[PDB]
């Protein structure tokens, strides 16, 4: 799931949301 599931792309993306996501949380 979300895990596997690109495990790193939410933590090398979060860091581009600043702690968001995606959008404005």
């Amino acid at each position: 799931a979300k895990v596997n599931i690109k495990p790193l792309e939410d933590k090398i993306l979060v860091q581009a949301n600043e702690a968001e996501t995606t959008t404005a949380s």
